[PDB]
């Protein structure tokens, strides 16, 4: 068995091996990647993204995300208070003020240990879950807004045929601001890009422990818990990694710099937080090997998780029996 402590792995594709992305993406598997739950893709130098950021600031943010904090300091959940709009030179300004900017620190450990130490202490602002690319429409190899859909994938797997659409989605960031613990929507995959600026630390737990996990956040959130038996899937609880030792979890991390890729493989736990200002672009994606994750995969149907059109067919096709309860709390 390739990869059997789970081991957060790094590849280093040629130009040539980047050219078909679903072939990179199970090679990487048959070196056992997936069962980190996350990999880390380093382009090959002669790739680019874009020719150049110099045009960004006009991008508009229509609703940042205050992310104020309740609990102690490894041990917390957030919620996000919708602020006023602005444009992303705006936000990279405010990220860059006094009281918002990356504090002086030696390395990305020291970082860290200031992060968990006094995140709860301040509301960072986040531009998230912002619809479109960053790609240049010429880039051909590795370009989030061309990949082949995940409603494709399960028309060519299954022989459905099934509305929705499969977008990317953009990020701005700055110090402190943080992803809660979360797998993704049906248990998929995601891949993320860092365009540009400051790093993004993650933190991930094999798929093949996730349950500890959920059974750890079950303890630290009672109240939570007995809400809602998916309540992950809100995408509000962190839990820090001194915590996660004490309590025997098993997980790895890894820091992300500009011009890098990140994978995460479904039902791969993460979490994590960004150094200072930054944008990344995201977008989930299916292989064969996601079926059987999405047939199994858990869901929130208290009302809170809420999300996309394009679910709807996913829940209708693969959990017949869920589908019901399930549209309830999206209605
Ligand atoms: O970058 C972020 O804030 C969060 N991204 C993800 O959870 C991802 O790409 O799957
Ligand atoms: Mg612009
Ligand atoms: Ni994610
Ligand atoms: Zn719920």
């Amino acid at each position: 068995a390739q990869n059997p402590n789970c081991n957060i792995m790094i590849f280093h594709p040629t130009k040539e091996e980047f050219n078909d992305f679903d072939k990179y993406i199970a090679y990487m598997e048959s070196q056992g990647a997936h069962r980190a739950g996350l990999a880390k893709i380093i382009p090959p130098k002669e790739w680019k993204a874009r020719e150049t950021y110099d045009n960004i600031s006009e991008i508009l943010i229509a609703t940042p995300l205050q992310q104020v904090a309740s609990g102690r300091a490894g041990v917390f959940t957030q919620y996000h208070k919708k602020k006023k709009a602005m444009t992303v030179g705006e936000y990279r300004h405010l990220a860059n003020s006094k009281k918002y900017q990356t504090p002086p620190h030696q390395n990305f450990e020291d970082l860290e240990r200031k992060y968990w130490k006094n995140r709860i202490y301040n509301s960072p602002i986040y531009g998230a879950d912002i619809s479109g690319s960053l790609f240049d429409e010429n880039t051909k190899q590795w370009n989030l807004g061309h990949l082949g859909t995940i409603q494709d994938l399960l028309e060519k797997e299954c022989g459905v045929v099934i509305e929705g659409v499969n977008t990317p989605y953009l990020y701005f960031g700055m110090w402190k601001t943080t992803f809660a613990w979360h797998t993704e929507d049906m248990d998929l995959y995601s891949i993320n890009y860092l365009h540009l600026g400051e790093p993004k630390t993650w933190y991930v737990v094999p798929p093949e422990h996730g349950q500890r996990l959920e059974r750890l956040a079950r303890e630290l959130f009672p109240g939570s818990s007995r809400g809602c038996g998916a309540f992950l899937r809100h995408k509000v609880a962190l839990i820090s990694p001194t915590v996660l030792k004490e309590n025997g979890i098993p997980f790895n991390r890894i820091t992300q710099e500009a011009g890098e890729f990140m994978v995460t493989f479904p039902y791969g736990y993460h979490a994590g937080f960004n150094h200072g200002f930054n944008c990344a672009e995201a977008i989930n994606f299916a292989t064969p090997r996601w079926i059987d994750y999405g047939k199994m995969a858990s869901q929130c149907s208290c009302g809170e998780a809420r999300v996309t059109f394009s679910m709807d067919a996913f829940v209708r096709i693969l959990q017949p029996e869920r589908y019901d309860l399930w549209k309830r709390g999206q209605d």
